[PDB]
RNA sequence: GGAUAGGAGAAGAUGAUGUAUAGUUUUAGAGCUAGAAAUAGCAAGUUAAAAUAAGGCUAGUCCGUUAUCAACUUGAAAAAGUG
DNA sequence: CAATACCATATTCATCATCTTCCCTATC
DNA sequence: TATGGTATTG
């Protein structure tokens, strides 16, 4: 009994088939377990496993980090409150308690309902004096009077809780006082560098034009329009664009050779500026220098829309400006609406459902929706004027808590907080003593290279502590080892040397690694001349000279330079033929030239004794990104260089890691020669062996040491490189193969032909390697692997062309059988191919081409050369194909109605429910967001996810008498309930109200559990209260091919014959419909939908056959396995008819399917109760 | 064929960490005038606190949405055995 | 109870690391 | 997306 296995691997399906030598699919009897009358069942050995897609880890990680951020924000507020504690207690012993319970209803409140002061009069007074928190912030920044401690806390808390971003490094110190003067000074520098061509900047209001609350490009265009003879692409135009934050290119301004794009935000502005000035001249520096000065005064103009001189709180003042303009424009708009149209005042200022002002404030209308709503009403009326300008500038009726506040840096909030602390520390001593602590609460971040501040219970953490104590914002630098933590941050993700697995790879920019690459390329270079008979290899001295004269004087080395600067200047050759390198050498010594420019000491870089130093330096520049840590680490070598050299080293960083370790490049040495790999690359006599040759040479001891230096299925698949969905498909494929092998009496197949859905692809090679290493586990006498099973991989186009050439067409919309059919055809074609041309094994088996598939055909074209009926192997003489019976066998297999389509049952995981926080409602569907927040008072969640249902057989109390009535029903265990239910199912069910639960009759039913009812009708579990369609529609292959040909009506005469087949078999349409109808009336039970379908088909029966076939393909949605879905027949829409009740499957037959569906356990549920 | 090291640009796949802004929910921000009331007229609106998976024990400024899952027997589990 | 329509958190920056493919050089 | 939860309307 010999057999082969065909596999079609997809992201949502694994199709499988078993074929024999005659390319037939066997049919067996399988035992049926359970309690029904059926003891066995006939099964064809072909099918497909269907499953929901595997998900990436992204959403989980995002929610994880959001959780962390909420926790740490709460801890910031707790730090600030603990600082204020005792003095607040002396002022108001329940202030923080009122803040904590602000969310509670007055019934549940333990203190007075007014948070700040505890009485209504003072609260109304506060809100009247300070209508927004920014009024209080500005007052506390600017006033010299002692303030109530509660307002001080509220201001500091608003700043710390919403502290702004950390994208800008250093300090800011805002100052918009002299934008005009800095612009005039930039014009002065320009006119001094170009005395013949000045710029007349008189009458140019640069202040209003560069802080015009418009795009950087718009303000640039406007400032250039005020300058005749000057264009935006000119030198001054590009300088202005640089001051505005754009990225101008100063190449054409200075007639440069290459680009010189400058941006003040990049970390490389100093380097780019110094390079441009080295190209053009340092006397232009005061130009860009001036451009930076002005830039500072503009660096924050979009956020601080107020003068910095009248207040030390520019941001709160800009918010107050927003508020005042909102108030004034609202009064104006109210008056204008009242006057113009008395109607629509209700719609605009009272209807929360509309995107008017009511929906903008009270409803769910965003600023953009409200703008779209009011723009036509504003244009219709008159007197609007500046309102439309504010609207198109997006500065009309603005709130203070908006989406664009993401622009606000944390330095601005820090400035206002520092000002408030400076003001109020004169009256409160604890504020003076804890000023820096509070500023630190605002400023402190956890470094990205530190990670969670865990203590041995986080699989995500790598941080190391210098001392065992709680980490606070104030002791972080003393308790946390920032250096070791950053090193762990990088190293825990970098690869070890695959040759020496206990060795880390070098930095990609290591000087040693670059020497290795340069010498590995140079050692295989050959040069020929006239007097030479054959190409000779470069000797050690020649390679050293080329490295010293070309690679250590030019970053890149060209073949022209190799021939003219060495072979002519040194060897006195006028013509030389080079081989091994095209145009230019790929390897180079970039790190060498970088360090040579930085330190300006060639003898330092050429001295081999300075090797281990430089390496570490490069390592430090690769290991670390934080410039402070780089400075601290490089301080050890500050005795070798100057202060300027050390600063240039600080500003130099690298990223990237090589693939080989230092102990492999320069470390291990051959036993008899004492030379390392780099030593052989520098000089190997006349052999000039490169890296692979050296580590593959049996006459050397490198291969021996590499050999001396040298998991579970789920682990191994999880560690592969690929999308998680395809990894799911791979694991399911392996499990299907294990089951199929077990079905064949533990006998292994001859061939496994795999095809991966969309072969040199690496993931298909991984599948093939896993299968090959699992099937072939024995060795022969020569200690070589015995390949009992040939693992062939085929690309989808082979079987696709096979189908389209022999008319075995697929229609994916008809059912899911096409996956199993693909697996079968893969098995057939792969086995036939390797039986016909065995020499192709090295190409297809793990471990002329345009006509490779022609042996299947009988007539082949312009050849028109015939072929025999019986195709055999040339040498073995074995029959591989009988065109008189094997095509009929394939056609018979593709027509079998019984195919094992199995939907993988899966417990649902993930979020508990929909995330929307719903308002309070009188419904038991609402879920409390906190233990004590009764959703009838506070709202909450609805729509939870059912992890799996449970069949319960028990009694429930009925009526006021609480009479016990026997029940049997499906209970949905939600994801949030799951741990509680599994910890104690009886107590969970009793708390749900169930009494006398038959614990042994409890059946766990995950999603997609299968039930059979009458007439073979099947249903799958979608939830505890909804079902999906469970039957496949096995349509005859004649209708399949007819639909294929009628749909894609649009080139041999066979196209004309296919059109003739379509026109002769138009009646098939009706038959198809009839088939569907029967299927429906047997398994779908969608009366109204089936009637709408019949009527729509009768209406468009006069349509072209092509469109009718396409719309019947659409109609197949009604019968498809799985969840119901709406579809469209011509212009008629058929909505999904759902199965909103799971009551019938309580008396049906539950079917537990194995992975292939061949092994079944059938439980008659009507017997329970 | 497969594999390895390197190079130019691109085009994708994946994993982790540290941040920010909103949104939503309840409460607070005295609504007024006629009306018994139903209701009508007007005034007003921009802000804040708190929660942001219920929660957990390991109690950390940590963890809580990925992967993995037919039934039966054995298993903590992974997984193995049953036709 | 069934037919039916509505609903579903979003956007944003910074630092890394790993893998793949395409085309070249040199190899096992 | 799409498909399972929910309220609405009979
Ligand atoms: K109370
Ligand atoms: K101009
Ligand atoms: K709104
Ligand atoms: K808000
Ligand atoms: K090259
Ligand atoms: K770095
Ligand atoms: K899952
Ligand atoms: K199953
Ligand atoms: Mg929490
Ligand atoms: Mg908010």
């Amino acid at each position: 009994k010999k057999y082969s296995i065909g596999l079609a691997i997809g992201t949502n399906s694994v199709g499988w088939a078993v074929i024999t030598d005659e390319y037939k699919v066997p049919s067996k009897k399988f035992k049926v377990l359970g309690n029904t009358d059926r003891h066995s069942i006939k099964k064809n050995l072909i099918g497909a496993l269907l499953f929901d897609s595997g998900e990436t880890a992204e959403a989980t990680r995002l929610k994880r980090t959001a959780r962390r951020r909420y926790t740490r924000r709460k801890n910031r507020i707790c730090y600030l409150q603990e600082i204020f504690s005792n003095e607040m207690a002396k002022v108001d012993d329940s202030f923080f308690h009122r803040l904590e319970e602000s969310f509670l209803v007055e019934e549940d409140k333990k203190h007075e309902r007014h948070p700040i002061f505890g009485n209504i009069v003072d609260e109304v007074a506060y809100h009247e004096k300070y209508p927004t928190i920014y009024h209080l912030r500005k007052k506390l920044v600017d006033s010299t009077d002692k303030a109530d401690l509660r307002l001080i806390y509220l201001a500091l808390a608003h700043m710390i809780k919403f502290r702004g971003h950390f994208l800008i490094e250093g300090d800011l110190n805002p100052d918009n006082s002299d934008v005009d003067k800095l612009f005039i000074q930039l014009v002065q520098t320009y006119n001094q560098l170009f005395e013949e061509n000045p710029i007349n900047a008189s009458g140019v209001d640069a202040k209003a034009i560069l802080s015009a609350r418009l795009s950087k490009s718009r303000r640039l265009e406007n400032l250039i329009a005020q300058l005749p003879g000057e264009k935006k692409n000119g030198l001054f135009g590009n300088l202005i664009a640089l001051s505005l934050g754009l990225t101008p290119n100063f190449k054409s301004n200075f007639d440069l050779a290459e680009d010189a794009k400058l941006q003040l935000s990049k970390d490389t502005y100093d380097d780019d500026l110094d390079n441009l000035l080295a190209q053009i001249g340092d006397q232009y520096a005061d130009l860009f220098l001036a451009a930076k000065n002005l830039s500072d005064a503009i660096l924050l103009s979009d956020i601080l829309r107020v003068n910095t001189e009248i207040t030390k709180a520019p941001l709160s003042a800009s918010m107050i400006k927003r508020y005042d303009e909102h108030h004034q424009d609202l009064t104006l708009l109210k008056a204008l609406v009242r006057q113009q149209l008395p109607e629509k005042y209700k719609e605009i200022f009272f209807d929360q459902s509309k995107n008017g002002y009511a929906g903008y404030i009270d409803g769910g209308a965003s600023q953009e929706e409200f703008y779209k709503f009011i723009k036509p009403i504003l244009e219709k009326m008159d007197g609007t004027e500046e309102l439309l300008v504010k609207l198109n500038r997006e500065d009309l009726l603005r709130k203070q808590r908006t989406f664009d506040n993401g622009s606000i840096p944390h330095q601005i909030h820090l400035g206002e907080l520092h000002a408030i602390l400076r003001r109020q520390e004169d009256f409160y001593p604890f504020l003076k003593d804890n000023r820096e602590k509070i500023e630190k609460i605002l400023t402190f971040r956890i470094p990205y290279y530190v990670g969670p501040l865990a203590r041995g219970n986080s699989r995500f953490a790598w941080m190391t502590r210098k001392s065992e104590e709680t980490i606070t914002p104030w002791n972080f630098e003393e308790v946390v080892d920032k250096g070791a933590s950053a090193q762990s941050f990088i190293e825990r993700m970098t690869n070890f040397d695959k040759n020496l697995p206990n060795e880390k790879v070098l930095p990609k920019h290591s000087l040693l690694y670059e020497y290795f690459t340069v010498y590995n390329e140079l050692t295989k270079v050959k040069y020929v001349t006239e007097g030479m008979r054959k190409p000779a290899f470069l000797s050690g001295e020649q390679k050293k000279a080329i490295v010293d004269l070309l690679f250590k004087t030019n970053r890149k080395v060209t073949v022209k330079q190799l021939k003219e600067d060495y072979f002519k200047k040194i060897e006195c050759f006028d013509s030389v033929e080079i081989s091994g390198v095209e145009d230019r050498f790929n390897a180079s010594l970039g790190t060498y030239h970088d360090l040579l420019k930085i330190i300006k000491d060639k003898d330092f870089l050429d001295n081999e004794e300075n090797e281990d130093i430089l390496e570490d330096i490069v390592l430090t520049l690769t290991l670390f990104e934080d410039r402070e840590m780089i400075e601290e680490r490089l301080k050890t070598y500050a005795h070798l260089f100057d202060d300027k050299v050390m600063k240039q080293l600080k500003r130099r960083r690298y990223t990237g890691w090589g693939r080989l370790s230092r102990k492999l490049i320069n470390g291990i040495r051959d036993k008899q020669s004492g030379k390392t790999i780099l030593d052989f690359l520098k000089s190997d006599g006349f052999a000039n062996r490169n890296f692979m040759q050296l580590i593959h040479d049996d006459s050397l001891t490198f291969k021996e040491d590499i050999q001396k230096a040298q998991d579970s299925l789920h682990e191994h698949i999880a560690n592969l490189a690929g999308s998680p969905a395809i990894k799911k498909g791979i694991l399911q494929t392996v499990k299907v193969v294990d089951e199929l092998v077990k079905v064949m009496g533990r006998h292994k197949p001859e061939n496994i032909v795999i095809e991966m859905a969309r072969e040199t692809r690496q993931i298909t090679k991984h599948v093939a390697q896993i299968l090959d290493s699992r099937m072939n586990t024995k060795y022969d006498e020569n200690d070589k692997l015995i390949r009992e099973v040939k693992v062939i991989t085929l690309k989808s186009k082979l079987v696709s062309d096979f189908r389209k050439d022999f008319q075995f067409y697929k229609v994916r919309e008809i059912n899911n059988y096409h996956h199993a059919h693909d697996a079968y055809l893969n098995a057939v074609v792969g086995t036939a191919l390797i039986k016909k041309y065995p020499k192709l094994e090295s190409e297809f088996v793990y471990g002329f081409y345009s006509n490779i598939m022609n042996f299947f055909k009988t007539e082949i074209t312009g050849e028109i050369r015939k072929r025999p009926l019986i195709e055999t192997n040339g040498e073995t003489g074995e029959i591989v194909w009988d065109k008189g019976r094997d095509f009929a066998t394939v056609r018979k297999v593709l027509s079998m109605p019984q195919v094992n389509i199995v939907k993988k049952t899966e417990v649902q995981t993930g979020g508990f429910s929909k995330e929307s926080i719903l308002p309070k409602r009188n419904s038991d569907k609402l879920i409390a967001r906190k233990k004590d927040w009764d959703p009838k008072k506070y709202g909450g969640f609805d729509s939870p996810t059912v992890a799996y249902s449970v069949l319960v057989v028990a009694k429930v109390e009925k009526g006021k008498s609480k009479k016990l009535k026997s029940v049997k029903e499906l209970l949905g265990i939600t994801i949030m309930e799951r741990s509680s239910f599994e910890k104690n199912p009886i107590d969970f069910l009793e708390a749900k109200g169930y009494k006398e639960v038959k614990k042994d009759l409890i059946i766990k039913l995950p999603k997609y559990s299968l039930f059979e009812l009458e007439n073979g009708r099947k249903r799958m579990l979608a939830s505890a209260g909804e079902l999906q369609k469970g039957n496949e529609l096995a349509l005859p292959s004649k209708y399949v091919n007819f639909l294929y040909l009628a749909s894609h009506y649009e080139s041999p005469e066979d196209n004309e014959q296919k059109q003739l087949f379509v026109e002769q078999h138009k009646h098939y349409l009706d038959e198809i419909i009839e088939q569907i109808s029967e299927f429906s009336k047997r398994v779908i039970l969608a009366d109204a939908n089936l009637d709408k379908v019949l009527s729509a088909y009768n209406k468009h029966r006069d349509k072209p056959i092509r469109e009718q076939a396409e719309n019947i393909i659409h109609l197949f949605t009604l019968t498809n396995l799985g969840a119901p879905a709406a579809f469209k027949y011509f212009d008629t829409t058929i909505d999904r008819k759902r199965y909103t009740s799971t009551k019938e499957v309580l008396d049906a037959t539950l079917i537990h399917q194995s992975i292939t569906g061949l092994y079944e356990t059938r439980i008659d549920l009507s017997q329970l109760g």
